[PDB]
């Protein structure tokens, strides 16, 4: 029965309240911090894209097509459909001998307002390349092509790619990922509900290598380093996931998920983080991931300060007037 | 007292996300017909109570002096998309008070509606104060001031005669105490007074019924509610919940959204007022919750009930158009 994790104030008062759950786990699976119910299956949605990109790396497809940090970042991305994202994804497909028509994710306008205005002014309609999951889906197609697997139907539950992804995520998290746990994601691929505890543990393991074979440990290390090295390619302009990974370069891994999921790691402390705003609000998940991270940087005041700017964000109206704050509650203390 | 789960968002076989909330349904006499959760704790009505804020426009006689039909009264009660028709009409309402866009103190922003925003972006460098979802309410405020020879400059300020009047009107409609402690600044820079959901609902029941109101306030309230139901495009716009909900049973259902997951409603013919809040402020929950609450009163009107249940239980389709799960008001709305 989940505690209030974020308050949203106006004048002297709380106007809105979010409840959520948080799991912080080390490489060995030891629990360092928890809020609310970390045992009920939650859909990680986009928060677990890095786990899904392991096939791209472990298959040798990354090395074969000359993917560096930018390409791997995109594979792990919910991007804004900025031209830089669109041209990188086209490039990943091109090097595999494919193009946009291979994408099975469908098209949508940026979920960033500033980026949508630019799209609206430069395009008649978005393409599948503008889909926030185009880099992941381009990873998928590249993984298939490299291995001589026809990418057609790569979204299918019993396509060999999704078979491999399910086995990989079972191994990382120790969760049972089958029909019971399964739903269709925004891009038409499977997403697998699992306890927050197991999702945090999966991330701790990618972060530490603990419990993984060398190949999976190495491929996990490359994916995380790539996201922290090219955080723009994970999200883009004005995005929480990009800015959070610019506070302490190379030290903090974060990834947003649809419906208020966040995953994080701090490799150097060997911890994985997962959390869920019960109502699925993004603003709550952002404030909660910042408050949770800040616990581990209390001794580093400029990093703590930067994190607290997301844990306690001012809101201004259309005239620029401060009206209240979105703030993580004292349960983070 | 903890708020019950009012809305579930499903994916595959599971609940993906849950919203908690509160609902009050009150008649003209203040009798409670239906409630969920805490309807006693102060909540900010935000734009949900624009119809009450429009009383000075009508009761001053400003609406009649400036030739306002149902469209102008609807816009005055509106959180509109900033479509061409809303922008022109706001501009007309100001023009009749001897004013223009510079008179507006609400500031500018791009459309609440994505499709309208794409249109705005393609045809404008930046939006003006006229494009602001509250520009009709603000044009009304300025017109009420100009008609009475009150200087509209600083019309947003707490002790400006308009704001003093709005507090007095809203205390009379709601029976709520609206002072400094309850006050916040709204998205449009005017005051917004947190009050119990029960008091908000009662205020709408009284506008809906005339019960407890002096003849002039009773008449002015009937005019505002009628205009909103007569011209629901002007209350919101293309694609909008508020417009579509008032096109289900033309002239019979009043609704209005508020920022942070508020809805207010009335069904004048059943003598009832409705208020509600998604505790987490989610629009999608408040929409599901107002549709389920309205549906309770139309169960034997199968076309209307079905049309309302299309908002209370709604399929989610992904970018490829595949059904992935539902946004559904829970069963506490049937019990
Ligand atoms: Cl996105
Ligand atoms: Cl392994
Ligand atoms: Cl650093
Ligand atoms: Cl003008
Ligand atoms: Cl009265
Ligand atoms: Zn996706
Ligand atoms: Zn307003």
């Amino acid at each position: 029965t989940n505690p209030v994790t974020v308050e949203v104030t106006r004048g002297l008062l709380v106007e809105s309240r979010h409840r959520g759950a948080v799991a912080v786990v080390d490489g060995d699976g030891k629990l360092f911090f928890s809020l609310g119910d970390i045992d009920t299956a939650v859909f990680p949605r986009s928060a677990c894209k890095a786990m899904q990109a392991l096939p791209l790396v472990e298959s040798g497809a990354a090395d074969a097509y000359g993917f560096g940090d930018k390409e791997l970042a995109l594979a792990c991305a919910s991007h804004n459909g900025e031209e830089e994202h669109v041209a990188l994804a086209a490039s990943m497909l091109s090097r595999a001998g494919r193009n946009v028509e291979a994408l099975e994710c469908g098209a949508h306008w940026s979920m960033n307002q500033k980026v949508l205005i630019q799209q609206a002014r430069s395009l008649d309609a978005p393409t599948a390349l503008h889909n926030n999951c185009s880099g992941k889906h381009a990873g998928f197609i590249c993984a298939c092509c490299h291995r001589d697997i026809d990418p057609k139907g790569y979204v299918g539950y019993e396509h060999p790619l999704q078979v491999e992804i399910r086995a990989v995520m079972e191994r990382l998290t120790g969760a049972v990922l089958g029909a019971e746990s399964c739903g269709t994601d925004g891009c038409s691929i499977p997403t697998y509900a699992m306890p927050l505890r197991n999702l945090a543990h999966g991330f701790a393991r990618m972060a530490t290598g603990t419990g993984l074979e060398p190949l999976r440990a190495k491929a996990s290390r490359r994916l995380i380093e790539a996201c922290m090295a090219e955080p723009f390619y994970v999200a883009g302009s004005g995005r929480a996931c990009t800015k959070l990974m610019q506070i302490a370069p190379g030290r903090i891994f974060v990834k947003t998920g649809a419906e208020g999921v966040f995953c994080a790691a701090i490799p150097e402390k060997g911890i994985g983080i997962s959390l869920k705003s019960e109502d699925g609000a993004t603003r709550a998940a952002e404030a909660m991931v910042a408050a949770t991270l800040a616990r581990f940087f209390e001794t580093e005041e400029t990093v703590h300060a930067a994190l607290m700017a997301f844990a306690a964000m001012p809101m201004r109206n259309w005239n620029g007037i401060h009206v209240g704050d979105i703030r993580a509650t004292s349960v983070f203390s």
